[PDB]
């Protein structure tokens, strides 16, 4: 997260880190055994980590669980990142408490103008790299589709909404990828991509979680 603030510890209990031996992506806990992430985050083996704040110091509230099954959406396009959403069934349920909590799925698609929350242990610098120890938070609105599209001309499917600032300075970045965009406490988007980082005229782009609740739901039942 670039231009964000350090979250009050455990204030985003729905937030999880994906471990491949090091932090590499993020995700939110939607049920007690299912994690939504980006399919652009697939690894043959992933260790899900709940209850983190400081990613580099054992604090007490953590829970580390492997990934039983990892499901990239069948329509995933590594090419256009179109349909960038993936589910991960943990090998055994998590102990839901107040550091580890669930996030609700969209009732409807949020209206452009809504302030959401962004988070992740992703890069904190608009140019160069810096991987933070503590979770990060950033507030931000859903820009209007039109806007999104002037920024990334004929580079945006309809399962992508852009969230951020058109002036730049604040945005999501690599390492945040997979994380949530929770509005009024419902998961509205997933960290997907964007040309740059916190750059003016390049808002970050998110997969539109609402578009996919069908798939998530029945997927879960089938897995
Ligand atoms: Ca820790």
């Amino acid at each position: 997260i670039v231009g964000g603030y350090t979250c009050q510890e455990n204030s985003v209990p729905y937030q999880v880190s994906l471990n491949s031996g090091y932090h590499f992506c993020g995700g939110s806990l939607i049920n007690d055994q299912w994690v939504v992430s980006a399919a652009h985050c697939y690894k043959s083996r992933i260790q899900v980590r709940l209850g983190e704040h400081n990613i580099n110091v054992l604090e007490g509230n953590e829970q580390f669980v492997n990934a039983a099954k990892i499901i990239k959406h069948p329509n995933f396009d590594r090419k256009t990142l179109n349909n960038n959403i993936m589910l991960i069934k943990l090998s055994s349920p998590v102990k839901l408490n107040a550091r580890v909590a669930t996030v609700a799925l969209p009732s409807s698609c949020a209206p452009a103008g809504t302030q959401c929350l962004i988070s992740g242990w992703g890069n904190t610098l608009s140019s160069g790299v810096n991987e933070p120890d503590l979770l990060q938070c950033l507030d931000a609105p859903l820009l209007p589709q039109a806007d999104c599209e002037a920024s990334y001309p004929g580079k945006i499917t309809d399962n992508m909404v852009c969230v951020g600032f058109l002036e730049g300075g604040k945005d999501s970045c690599q390492g945040d990828s997979g994380g949530p965009v929770v509005c009024n406490g419902e998961l509205q988007g997933i960290v997907s991509w964007g040309y740059g980082c916190a750059l003016p005229d390049n808002p970050g782009v998110y997969t539109k979680v609402c578009n996919y609740v069908d798939w998530i739901q029945d997927t879960i039942a089938a897995n």
